[PDB]
């Protein structure tokens, strides 16, 4: 199987497989269920922030989720990351729907990885940025639904011509490069990520979320990851 | 008095003001008796390297210390600093000899601040980086002994015309620019800042150290802050 | 007198002074009478963005204004510029009102300065960026009529409690650092800039504009300066 | 054939094919035959450094190679690159060897491409930088010759165990992910490339060099390329 290692945007309270039972934001090591939650107050209809940060001296993955003038949501974990992932490894964002559905539209995608010495200048360093994708995104892989609109935005779940969301779709995209996140001789290894996101439903409890991850670099959606499992997983193990 | 957040770099052992019985990196929180050490084996006549994060979220203040094949300490405390420090700030390094001596050479520099909210783009950032310091560096605030020397380093503490260096001495460098570390309507404040150092001495035990710190804008050299308090406090309250 | 090299984004056309007989984007080494102008479709109401640019290999200045869907105005000119300016500067934004009148806010601004030896770690770097102005900007030299609003805008020149435009105002905007743009061992040193502008006017020929400038550290608003002079030079010569 | 933009770093006088009469740093648009060049002393056994910067407002394609304290070479080209390449290219640097032969190595690579619009905030950049090289590099295609050494150096072409360069060799190294370096959309798009070598060599008259290229994402070794071609083209046109 993958090895995954997630920051979920969880939008369905799934409470037979862990969920609490209100939206929430979730770090997620190895399992769809969330070593740590918070709760989300998450707007339908309005443009939201993540932003992910994690260093190798500090050992504590955070993630905040805003909408400007409403809310901040925030949520911890400590772990040794490069305890848990390979060396090398890909990051992408994932989405689902399941009975219920909404759009999981990406507007916007920034990620930093740097692997420290003994200097200013790094051993390595990798940092991307879109505020907008191509039709034709070369330096992404898009797994399942995951499409580019005419808007310039990141569509990972299904819509209709119109727009409307549809249910059981999952779609994920991934940088094109591979990323060194560790390695035995560096001194600290950190992480930053940041994406801007538009969850629009006609549901009155929308469905699925949305997700950053980190996994093997030959990482795909697995077989039954659908819905609650958010393409990640392939059971709620 | 000042308030003063700092991470030190204690060569020199004060048990009687709360110090460990060994050379060790230490977390700062307005008082030179740090809240969290760490034993250093500090290595006389080496460059050594300091890499220093913290952001809003994780709340967690880390810094390693390294000698290239020699030696890595790293020193964790959980902190809410933007409830510590005022919203603006001057960040700095500072160093001191007492009865014993050191050089206190800073090779290089570097710090990022960022002030986000709700996009990629950040609502303030500030970065520097120095590789080497010009003898007169306009960007740099200079206090107490500190000076810039041909070779372009930072000689926090005094030195002779030969490179001998001196007891009894404090110097501070400071970023001309105040930095704006936090603002209320701010969704997450970061800072990282790195440097390059080298420590030389003949005395058995070399004294006193090196800190980075962040201050009040109108930070001073405090009276009486010489040896044990590494140019910081007035006392060892 | 001040030394100064500037990007004028000119509003009103001063042809007794060497101006064209249209709204023009320029290069000012050392005069107001630009060494090289483009015609400038400038847009009253609508956010605009310039980016500026410079490096000492290529000792190519160029400057590009653009408004979204509208217009995209470039202007490039060939000169040496390190050896115009000092080796120490300060850089800014400038803005003037002058019989008449236009609002010349600032929604945004950044800055990157680079000083490069041999390696990927720089000599020398300053980066800044400010997606909103704090009330109290303490990392900005604030010159003449120059303030920030309640909104988080730089308002370069005077408006009224309602946000009219006044006239026969000047204001200007520093970085408090220094910045050290050259030094004689340095392989190649660039610097770029980017601000985003709003001028709105009630009048049928706004004026007078907005600068981007690099100046001597000391400068300050020439006596004589206002309208058409942008508040950088104190005659038209 | 390939699309091919290069800036060459030529140790070997060809001139039955065009070069000049010395070593040389070249600016190659779809040809061998430099468009501008520069007479390069080439410091043998000594660790030098490229810089290499393009914006498409200025049109100007410049680069420098220095070895600290002894030269500094520099050449430019007024070009529409992003006439000249397709919108998505990869990235790479190659080296070859012939008749006569030097080590390729290369110890760093950084670079950096920003495709802006209307804002602080691009529409899109890459950046990476290696300041040592692992030996799987998952993140470049490895091409022809190329290796990673034990010192965690990229050797472009062939050395033997003991590290003494062998000729007839020609090797690549692209990074991974395609780049987007041009959009119709694009106010301004930008990259800039930084380089450290070192070449070695017991021949008096050491071959043949080391390139910083771009090119069709699907570029590859092209059939007689080796020697005097630098790995890049497949004839002297
Ligand atoms: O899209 C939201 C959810 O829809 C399905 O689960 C249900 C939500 N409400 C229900 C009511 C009945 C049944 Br049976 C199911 Cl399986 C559900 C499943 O597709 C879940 O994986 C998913 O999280
Ligand atoms: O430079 C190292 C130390 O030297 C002095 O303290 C002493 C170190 N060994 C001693 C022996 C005797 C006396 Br009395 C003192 Cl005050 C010391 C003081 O200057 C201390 O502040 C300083 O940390
Ligand atoms: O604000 C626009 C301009 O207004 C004044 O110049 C005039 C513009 N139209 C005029 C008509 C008459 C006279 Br007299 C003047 Cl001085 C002007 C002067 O203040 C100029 O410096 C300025 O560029
Ligand atoms: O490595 C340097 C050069 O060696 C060969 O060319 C020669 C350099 N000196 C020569 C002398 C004779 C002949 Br025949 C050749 Cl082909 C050469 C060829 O391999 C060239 O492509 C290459 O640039
Ligand atoms: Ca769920
Ligand atoms: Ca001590
Ligand atoms: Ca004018
Ligand atoms: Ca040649
Ligand atoms: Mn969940
Ligand atoms: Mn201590
Ligand atoms: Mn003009
Ligand atoms: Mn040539």
């Amino acid at each position: 199987a993958d090895t995954i290692v997630a920051v979920e945007l969880d939008s369905y309270p799934n409470t037979d497989i862990g969920d609490p039972s209100y939206p929430h934001i979730g770090i997620d090591i190895k399992s769809i269920r969330s070593k740590s939650t918070a709760r989300w107050n998450m707007q339908t209809g309005k443009v939201g922030t993540a932003h992910i940060s994690y260093n190798s001296v500090a050992k504590r993955l955070s993630a905040v989720v805003s909408y400007s003038g409403t809310s901040s949501t925030t949520v911890s974990y400590d772990v040794d990351l490069n305890n848990v992932l390979p060396e090398w490894v890909r990051v992408g964002l994932s989405a689902t729907t399941g009975l219920y559905k909404e759009t999981n539209t990406i507007l916007s995608w920034s990620f930093t990885s740097k692997l420290k010495t003994n200097s200013i200048a790094d051993a390595n360093s990798l940092h991307f940025s879109f505020s907008q994708f191509s039709q034709n995104p070369k330096d992404l892989i898009l797994q399942g639904d995951a499409t580019t609109d005419s808007d310039g935005n990141l569509q990972l779940t299904r819509v209709s011509s119109d727009g409307s969301p549809q249910g059981s779709s999952v779609g994920r995209a991934l940088f094109y490069a591979p990323v060194h996140i560790w390695e035995k001789s560096a001194v600290v290894a950190s992480f930053d990520a940041t994406f801007t996101f538009l969850i629009k439903s006609p549901d009155r409890d929308p469905a699925d979320g949305i997700t950053f991850f980190i996994a093997n670099t030959d990482t795909s959606i697995p077989s039954g990851s659908g819905g609650r499992l958010l393409g990640l997983f392939p059971d709620a193990n």
